[PDB]
């Protein structure tokens, strides 16, 4: 039997094609309306395709400020997706936006270690796993959702997340029960997640990735550096190989896994590419891109409005702005103590994770804006312990390795951290900007600093500050606006590095 499984992972509302520099020259990449064109031939010409997105639709442009996902189910139906595992950023709205987007879905939502039982929005709305007829053949399709997700969203307090391990091996007994021995895992994970696990479960031959935006597979472009190929192939427990894909982030890659198994569902051959979605992987469908013209209409003025203009590259790509300094980071930071000058802030704190775009060298649009900063979050003003403040920064780099949202990016002090030393124990030195200069951090002072609510309030395993006594004001300013609110005032934005952050024995 052969399976050709097709995924994407991590597409983040980006809804219209980006712009990259491929083989020395500008080229567009992605885009639903280029999904569209190239599904519809895989669909007539492959052989027993079946569409699969590993999570994180959710969070990213103006599409999902405006319609939560809906607009990204609309094409998700016409892309003829048969199952979607639930992702970290599904949660970002509570569990009430979530169950919108499931009402209605024609396709399948799986997470076996999503545990909803405390929340009734959810009931029925999603399954441990799906099965799925394939040119005759059943198919297991096993969900897993990364359990970061309490720390990193807003699932709430009806909902808990199980270990992935044991809820994936569960659901590999009961499909099997069940006569299905043909099973695939779609997990929101991270690839490096996904490998340990590979070696770990049994039954498994396929693991359908996200999480991590990793790129895997080979390009003709020099401007492309993949982390792996495509597919990675680990051994499991009965040294049976395990065939672990991704995506890379927001369609602009798509991955094509061909699958041959025997009777007894144990895997044959495998043959895959990740196929970078660019003109000449496939044109535009022409009724997709009206269809995406008409979700714009309510937001289109917006990602027309300039607001500024980039003088050079603002660095916003997750492998910078959540494991060094990043000059968009320090803009953003800038621009944080710039609008809460008002209130004596001394200090700025932005995790990474919260900075999800870069902004090229060129006019800055308001549209543009919002798929940088897109969770809406507000800025905090609050007194911090020097103490505190150490304590925030080595939580900000104790996942360094897992390239973690946490990390923070930083204005009015400097850190210098060791990734040789154990986490919790990295950040070496820490001094504050002042008129005569850099002063060493004194953890028993009091310094007032700005951050967003999301951390302020304990998000990203910031505990620390959530559980700070001293002044606390959320001062109801949007974290997108005040940026704007700065990038206005500038009107030509430069920005550079100013070691702010330094990192030591970088493996
Ligand atoms: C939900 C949410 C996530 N984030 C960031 C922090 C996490 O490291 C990352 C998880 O995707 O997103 C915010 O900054 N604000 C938010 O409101
Ligand atoms: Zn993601
Ligand atoms: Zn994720």
């Amino acid at each position: 039997f052969t399976l050709t499984l097709v995924h994407t992972n991590d597409t983040h509302a980006h809804l219209e094609p980006v712009e990259l520099t491929l083989s020395g020259e500008k080229t567009p990449v992605g885009g639903v309306a280029r999904r569209v064109a190239l599904f519809d031939r895989v669909w007539a010409r492959a052989k027993n395709p079946l569409f699969l997105d590993a999570g994180d639709v959710f969070q990213g442009t103006l599409y999902f400020n405006q319609y939560r996902g809906l607009a990204d189910r609309y094409f998700m139906h016409r892309l003829r997706y048969r199952a979607m595992a639930l992702g970290n950023h599904e949660f970002d709205l509570g569990p009430g936006p979530l169950a919108d987007f499931l009402k209605g879905a024609r396709f399948k939502v799986v997470s076996a270690n999503v545990d909803a039982s405390r929340e009734p929005r959810l009931k029925g709305l999603f399954a441990p796993y799906a099965v799925v007829v394939v040119g005759g053949e059943r198919v297991g399709i096993i969900g897993l959702t990364t359990p970061d997700t309490r720390e990193i969203s807003n699932p709430g307090p009806t909902v808990a997340f199980l270990d992935p391990y044991e809820s994936a091996q569960k659901a590999v007994y009961e499909l099997l029960a069940k006569g299905v021995n043909k099973i695939v895992v779609l997990s929101h994970l991270g690839y490096g997640e996904d490998l340990k696990l590979a070696r770990r479960l049994v039954g498994v031959q396929v693991i359908v990735g996200g999480h991590s935006h990793t790129l895997l597979g080979s390009f003709p472009h020099k401007e492309l550096s993949p982390a792996g190929p495509y597919p990675t192939v680990v051994k499991n427990p009965e040294g049976k190989d395990v065939l672990v894909v991704q995506a890379w982030e927001w369609g602009k890659v798509v991955g094509l896994l061909e699958v041959t198994f025997d009777a007894k569902g144990e895997l044959l051959a495998y043959k895959g590419e990740a196929l970078l979605m660019t003109p000449e992987a496939a044109p535009e469908d022409f009724f997709a891109k009206e269809a995406l013209l008409a979700y714009a209409q309510p937001v289109m003025a917006l990602m027309q409005q300039v607001i500024a203009e980039a003088k050079v590259d603002l660095v916003g790509e997750r492998a910078v702005v959540r494991r060094r300094e990043s000059n968009l980071g320090n803009l953003i930071t800038d621009g944080m103590l710039w609008k809460t000058r008002n209130a004596g802030t001394q200090i700025a704190l932005q995790n990474g994770g919260g900075i999800r775009a870069s902004i090229p060298k060129g006019p800055i649009t308001v549209g543009k804006v919002y798929e940088v900063l897109p969770f809406g979050n507000t800025l905090v003003v609050m007194d911090l312990k020097g103490k505190e403040i150490l304590a925030a920064l080595e939580n900000g780099v104790s996942q360094w390795e897992n390239t973690a949202g946490r990390f923070l990016q930083v204005s009015g002090l400097r850190y210098a951290f060791d990734l040789s030393r154990p986490a919790g124990s990295r950040v070496v030195r820490v001094e504050v900007k002042t008129e005569k200069g850099y002063v060493p951090l004194d953890l028993e002072a009091t310094y007032r600093v700005v951050v967003n609510n999301f951390i302020a309030n304990g998000g990203d395993g910031f505990t620390v500050l959530k559980e700070a006594q001293g002044y606390r004001v959320d001062t109801g300013f949007s974290d997108a606006e005040s940026f704007m609110d700065y990038l206005k005032e500038l009107k030509v934005v430069e920005a550079g590095l100013e070691g702010r952050i330094e990192v030591l024995n970088e493996p």
